[PDB]
């Protein structure tokens, strides 16, 4: 029996870490992961100086990494069972390999970018900032003070140290991810720098927190094996199996953190539809996050999973790993008297580049080449309270565009209209050229395929989805049974606390949506000068 000590940031962070990449590496190989740290690079040197390792796989970040390599603290890491090529260019070496992309970002409880920190009349309360010596505080600083991005480097310390006195009395330092998450979800402080998965687990909460990304830092973190690990051979498995597409996706999907594996989907937002081609069941699944706004000003999260098999014997289309980007609008119709939505959505494919290499592909295909009547039909189950829904309009797939009118036929709708959109026709997303090779629902028409949903709320129940969806005529229709169970009489569910809108999920929530806004922390610069600027820092720390 072989175990594997795996050492983390800790909190949410370590505990999507656990899910993502512990718990499928155990079930494939039989060795345990026991989960510890947190992350400390005093502790890490001492031991490796010692002889006396404790820890076999360690997250760190870049700076670190790339200055414990040189300080010859780590293991080389072994490529035949790593698989180098798949790991984003920038983000691998012979002593690490990427764990994942992040940004720190602004967190608040109005602001727009890092001089609101400096604004104590415009902007009340105190500012939460990260105590360790660390690439961000002081970048952060200099950019509010008016120095360019493509200027940081290297730091005027004296001018950021002088730009954070202006402020020091209403600095409330945090040593940890849990610490920042608790400052701010407490009104302890109102705005701060933050790990931006943090604050999509806060999010995720239910706390009332918001981000802006403008001038959003990034930096990396990159799991190492401390040198004299008494488990190489099974730490090294490991770091394949974390780094690898899969691990990437599951990792990013739990916490709003970017992937570091060029296989990986490069969503967006995690409201984005990430498809995988289900082999076994000749078919495929999927996984998204969506947001809905609560009236008490918090966002309620929703997580899909999804798997879609074909009806018919027919051949199908099995596709590469992809994303669909939805715009929705939620209306009513003045004329209307009974309980309804009128929705307008548009649906593009994404998520491979359009190259040479890459490029009618089905029968079913041509059915959709022009405007299509659909029908959807629900019959629902929540809690006990039974309600149906019928709705009519048209799919055009060449554009992507869907436009239904909804009735609930039963009487007032027992849930919020926004909680059924993802359940009330995936074969109308418009396919680029490129990517008609990838488009499983057409080519499982006109006989049609199963889809079948589970839907978590957070702090809430589930609903459970199964449809078909198929030609009936000259119609596509959609016939849905809806159970849900688990619900609170007085939630946001069945309480109708959410706004009819689609509002939550207009801004993205991972780093790669904002490259424009990014701006790129030198960890070679942090290597170099780490240790001496720390020794300034906390100098400056008790002046």
């Amino acid at each position: 029996h072989e175990s594997i000590n795996f050492v983390s940031w800790g909190g949410s962070t370590q505990d999507a870490q656990k899910q993502a990449w512990a718990d499928p590496f155990s079930k494939a190989s039989g060795i345990t992961v026991v989960q510890d740290g947190p992350t400390d690079y005093g502790k890490l040197k001492a031991m490796v100086e010692s002889g006396n390792v404790q820890w076999d796989v360690v997250d760190v970040e870049a700076d670190f990494a790339l200055r414990a390599a040189a300080e010859g603290l780590l293991e080389p890491l072994d490529f035949s069972v790593i698989q180098r090529d798949k790991i984003d260019p920038r983000f691998v070496s012979d002593h690490g390999v990427g764990a994942f992309l992040y940004s720190y970002v602004l967190g608040y409880n109005k602001p727009q970018d890092w001089t609101a920190l400096f604004d104590t009349k415009t902007y009340p309360g105190k500012r939460a900032l990260y105590k360790w010596p660390s690439p961000g505080v002081l970048e952060l600083a200099l950019l509010a003070d008016g120095v360019p991005a493509d200027k940081l480097y290297p730091l005027d310390l004296d001018r950021a140290f002088k730009k954070l006195d202006t402020i020091k009395k209403d600095i409330v330092w945090w040593g940890g991810g849990a610490q920042s998450q608790q400052l701010l979800a407490s009104g302890e402080v109102s705005m701060g720098q933050f790990w931006n998965g943090r604050i999509h687990a806060l999010q995720e909460d239910g706390a009332p927190v918001g981000v802006s990304w403008k001038q959003n830092l990034v930096m990396a973190d990159i799991l190492v094996v401390p040198k004299g690990t008494k488990n190489k051979a099974a730490a090294m498995k490991f770091l394949a199996s974390a780094s690898s597409a899969k691990g990437q996706d599951d990792f990013s999907a739990l916490t709003a953190y970017a992937p570091v594996n060029i296989d990986s989907v490069q969503r967006l937002d995690l409201a984005q539809v990430r498809i995988t081609a289900d082999k076994q069941k000749n078919g495929i699944m999927a996984n998204f996050k969506i947001r809905h706004n609560v009236e008490d000003g918090s966002v309620q999260s929703a997580d899909h999973y999804q798997q879609n098999t074909p009806i018919g014997d027919g051949p199908v289309l099995l596709p590469d790993n992809h994303y669909l980007s939805t715009q929705s609008v939620l209306s009513k119709d003045p004329n209307e008297k009974r309980d309804h939505m009128v929705l307008l959505e548009f649906v593009t494919a994404a998520g491979i580049t359009l190259g040479m290499d890459e490029l009618s592909m089905s029968k079913g295909e041509e059915l959709f080449t022009g405007v299509v009547p659909i029908l959807v039909e629900l019959d629902g189950d929540v809690n006990g309270h039974k309600f149906s829904v019928r709705g009519e309009g048209e799919g055009d797939a060449t554009n992507g565009k869907l436009t239904l009118k909804f009735i609930c036929t039963t009487g007032k709708l027992p849930v919020p209209w926004p909680t059924l959109v993802t359940t009330l026709v995936q074969c109308f997303s418009r396919y680029p050229d490129h990517m008609k090779q990838h488009d499983f629902f057409k080519s499982a028409m006109p006989e049609g395929y199963v889809q079948e949903r589970t839907i978590s709320f957070k702090d809430d129940g589930t609903y459970k989805t199964r449809a078909e969806v198929k030609f009936e005529g000259d119609t596509l229709v959609n016939r849905i049974e809806l159970k849900g169970i688990d619900f609170k009489e007085d939630g946001n569910i069945l309480g109708h606390k959410l706004e009819y809108n689609w509002n939550a999920n207009l801004a993205p929530n991972l780093p790669t949506a904002y490259v424009k806004d990014q701006i790129t922390l030198d960890f070679a610069y942090w290597a170099k000068n780490g240790p001496a600027i720390a020794t300034r820092w906390n100098e400056w720390l008790v002046k």
